[PDB]
């Protein structure tokens, strides 16, 4: 049975050893496959503005060594947003660790909003198409999505022409947004017949912006199955296919017959 | 200002003074445009498998009548769901009668549903490529949505790109689905940038279908600004432009570059 771990975390101690222990009860609980939030190897986004250069690259190279090694340790993987520093330039990008090597899926759309500047902070390659990432975990058709692209409707015509089982959503969200991140997430899986894991950080920033975690797992019916608190914690969730909540609502049938 | 009234009404009967009224309150609020949701001039669709041609027939000509002669008494425009009895078949469609003239909205999605099969029952020409119903009402740039079309993107893009006011539903919703309607509407105005009004009807059916009606006016930010209950109300909005929130997602300045 294939299952998945998501950790809701703040930023990650330097020391691997609290890490370590939510990666050994993933693998006792049959998990292979574990999705952290966004900033939780980095420090969040407003904090990197008063950081040096050098110390956001000793936080993300040493953390990526951990990630590496837990992953070869554990034989499982490991999927984690990760701020890329090379030379003076920054890139946003997710990580899959896995023991035999690491991939990585570069950011198509960031956020341009003054107080959180991702697009000016980040020099992430802008596509002249964009195309959701995708891979398949054992017998499911998974995609991974970052927060703030999961608003816009390009990229879920792509999960429904792809059939995908599962998408993950890592994300970075705000406690007065919670109500609608549950509306907008619930009508993404609901519409186009797939399960949403979104994973979120905790902690609460200088500026005193809140975050409430609040990870959750809805099913492809477009209903929350499991929720987690505003506290660190790991949720364990047993995704399924959406071959059979597809044929309900039928919406991928009535769309394939236009030419649009 | 521009100015909408969205009724809340059950299935009208042959003779009614209910239409008249409201319309006579609207007008004399400065609105120039009524919505009416999804079979209030026809009897319910469940209800409409077991009535004659000619009975159905009769009730639709009538309610037309009645529409074109009160649009011109009062010199305003009614948008009203509407079943068209034609020569071999029955037909559903949106009308948008106006002081000048009527005009028809075919819709292009119907629901397949073995319970509530419109697709079997009308016989509504199907097209080979979505487009959107677009109207301008006074300043507004406005669209017209079947309840059930609401539920696909191909719509919502069309509406995005022509940089859409107010997006108007009829539609007839049930009280299982009351929440996730709301999420849906609310996630649409929110992701597109548009003001959405969804008009629904009141009323029981013969199968114990509840229509708990709800209508309800959603902003460009994606938050509730009116909301009726279950009896029949009128609901009178102020729809403002989108351009503030267009501005401040700006979701279309980040999709239109690709």
């Amino acid at each position: 049975m294939s299952k998945i771990a998501a950790l809701q975390f703040p930023t990650l101690a330097l020391s691997e050893s609290r890490l370590d222990y939510y990666l050994k009860a993933s693998k006792d609980n049959g998990v292979n496959l574990v999705v952290l939030g966004e900033y939780v190897i980095n420090s969040f986004f407003t904090e990197l503005l008063h950081m040096p250069k050098n110390m956001i690259k000793e936080q993300s190279e040493a953390k990526k060594e951990s990630l590496i090694k837990l992953a070869k340790k554990y034989e499982l993987e490991i999927i984690a947003p990760y701020v890329s520093v090379e030379a003076k330039s920054y890139k946003k990008l997710c990580l899959k660790v896995t023991p035999n090597g690491v991939k990585s899926y570069e950011q198509q759309i960031l956020m341009p909003y003054e107080h959180w500047n991702e697009e000016k902070f980040f020099s992430n390659k802008t596509p002249s198409e964009l195309k959701i990432f995708t891979f398949n975990y054992e017998k499911l058709k998974c995609a991974l999505l970052f927060g703030f692209e999961t608003h816009f409707d390009i990229f879920w015509q792509q999960i429904m022409a792809k059939k995908i089982d599962l998408v993950i959503v890592p994300s970075a969200c705000t406690f007065e947004s919670k109500q609608r991140w549950e509306e907008l997430l619930k009508t993404r899986a609901f519409l186009n017949s797939t399960s949403i894991l979104r994973v979120n950080r905790i902690g609460k920033t200088k500026d005193e912006w809140n975050f409430y975690g609040d990870t959750l797992f809805i099913n492809a019916f477009g209903e929350i199955e499991s929720k987690l608190g505003s506290e660190e914690e790991m949720l364990i969730i047993e995704p399924k296919k959406s071959d059979e909540a597809r044929k309900l609502w039928g919406f991928d049938k009535i769309i394939k017959e236009f030419k649009n």
